[PDB]
């Protein structure tokens, strides 16, 4: 007694066709230039309106004469959200993280641009609304928090696990799984200077400093600091980001996903291949019974998933329905299964590993029920 | 106010030169074969007394006539426990893994080959003892649940996370880290044949079955888990195996070391590469003072560290005082530093996972207190 993800995908698309039913169905055209891909599409579109950025796109690149519109939208989003210009950025120095608006841009990199970013970000969702025709999907792999911002959630420590592994790993998961009564941390961030010195203590609240993290306000401190982190260096950046999207995407509409819904909706189900995914895998622990039955179950039921569950699947346990550059054997760490002790209980998992912990199921038709996330 | 390992060490060698003051020194011959050198190496000692085992070996190969002596203790210490005969096994199929006496042996390996490896231990030990001309070190990577064994003492679950990752990774963690009271598990194990089908369920203890693992018991369980799968499977194996270590040492004299001590007494402080370290080294999250300061106190102290110290580290991170085959290049997880929030508490680790979790230390000074373990 509730709502399927295709249900909320066919309410958003409606939706927006109706907001967008009186902008007009004609040409408007685009000369861009490879060599410097987003500046020359920034000043393509400079003197369009709203209504113009709802017209089908006609893009002439210089030094070649749908195939190049095709190829326009994957450049420009890779311009973007690819992270060369540091537009967007990693927290993790590994080529694999996903993307953030920049905490710290390079000034060479004005707002205007991060309002393009939302305008295209927009109209990708808007044309993938009209038909098949005219599907654009986001090229790109946005930090958890970065999506929740767009919906308008509040940050939770749990971004942490798929946004910033560094720091889940090193200081959360610390604080989560030690006695913080024989620590001595409290309420504040020290920052420190390119080389090494305590240049400026920033309290998360007033007398932050003064607060000491309990086992009780543990959890009140780590979500602080997800809004510090996470949201709280980047409010500009996303005030522009969502003033372009809500142009073509008014925000009500996006309300009624989560962080990974708008993930499918924005960047499709992709393909992802269970011949790769059976190669590079790996399994951990478990009986004769979990090696020999319930593994054979498990690739049984993953060659018989729809390309959407497959995603919903590498979504659960990887952190993002999107592979890295180069598919499953890219995975920072493998993906894995772990063997849980347990029969018949809800699959569980840990992003920051890439780990499924898969209890030891007793028939095929519960291994097929609980892969159905 | 107590006891330093270098006290222990000289107290031990000390009791067991006048343990066998009354046996003889003077000369003893054994002539065995590189083809077959654990069978020959029996039938060379096969005739010989308690009284033998004391005196110095004149050993001679076939096919080559101090030098081989060396030569015959690396080459039985690798027969006995390189695990190639499968005499010693690993749990995880890992390479790299640490050995145990064989749960299910072959046959073909009867019991008298476990009494042998205790003398051939106790001899390694008795020989140390008489000074830098004599020494044999132990050259085998034992469990600690083995180690143990040996001492006379209880397993505990720590055990598993050193001798069978795999099985602390999947299932122990799980139920260390999870609401035992929606999982319905009990103190029993469910055994399964080579296919994959339910032979027989073991009880823990009696009725077992019925008694269900609350988050109350969960630790009782978890050691009783222990005893199972470190000891119980093993009883014999491990009994003939000190029957001959309490020939030349008496059990009560090697009950003043720990699990790890006792490796350090067996294999010595060997020789531990900072260079080697140094490159193959890892190194997650921190502040730039962290990343800057603290960690060049870290290689800084680690340089200034005894040969017994660098040993004490790598026991106390990784599980073993000794490097695999191949050296920090080798170690399955590479050997990682992660940075605690903490300043000035004591540094932990994670020996599953290679892990030093190295607090932010404020003083060159305080990282030296403190990586001397």
């Amino acid at each position: 007694g509730s709502e399927t993800f295709q249900d909320k995908v066919n309410f958003f698309q409606r939706e927006l066709r109706q907001v967008h039913m009186k902008r007009p169905h004609s040409k408007v055209t685009l000369k861009v230039s490879r060599h410097a891909l987003l500046e020359s599409s920034l000043k393509a579109t400079r003197n369009f309106s709203i209504s113009d950025w709802s017209k089908n796109f006609e893009v002439v690149f210089q030094d070649e004469e749908g195939g190049p519109r095709r190829e326009w939208f994957e450049l420009i989003c890779k311009a973007l959200f690819d992270t060369t210009n540091q537009l967007f950025t990693r927290f993790s120095d590994n080529n694999q993280a996903l993307v953030h608006p920049n905490p710290n841009r390079p000034a060479h990199l004005r707002l205007k641009m991060y309002e393009f970013a939302g305008r295209l970000v927009g109209k990708c969702l808007y044309e993938s609304s009209l038909g098949g025709a005219y599907k654009q999907l986001v090229r790109a792999r946005f930090t958890r928090s970065f999506l929740a911002q767009i919906i308008g959630l509040r940050m939770h420590y749990k971004y942490f696990e798929t946004d910033d592994p560094e720091f889940y790993k090193s200081k959360v998961c610390f604080i989560l799984n030690n006695d913080m009564s024989e620590m001595e941390l409290v309420f504040a961030e020290e920052k420190y200077n390119k080389s090494g010195q305590l240049d400026k203590v920033v309290e998360l609240m007033t007398g932050g400093a003064q607060t000491p993290v309990t086992n009780a306000n543990k959890i009140f401190y780590l979500n602080l600091l997800a809004q510090y982190r996470l949201a709280s260096q980047v409010k500009e950046e996303v005030e522009h980001f969502l003033k372009g999207l809500n142009e073509l995407v008014p925000e009500n509409l996006l309300a009624i996903f989560d962080e990974n819904e708008l993930e499918l909706l924005m960047c499709g189900t992709g393909d992802i291949s269970v011949s790769d995914f059976k190669a590079h895998a790996v399994v951990v622990g478990g009986s004769w019974h979990f090696r020999e039955k319930v593994m054979r179950w498990f690739w049984t039921v993953v060659s018989s998933l729809t390309q959407e569950e497959l995603a919903r699947l590498l979504q659960f346990t990887t952190g993002s329905s999107q592979l890295p550059p180069g598919g499953f054997a890219a995975l920072c760490p493998s993906f894995q299964i772990i063997a849980a002790p347990t029969h018949s209980t809800l699959p569980t998992a840990h992003t920051c590993f890439n780990q499924l912990c898969l209890p030891t199921y007793d028939s095929y038709e519960e291994v097929h029920r609980m892969l159905q996330l």
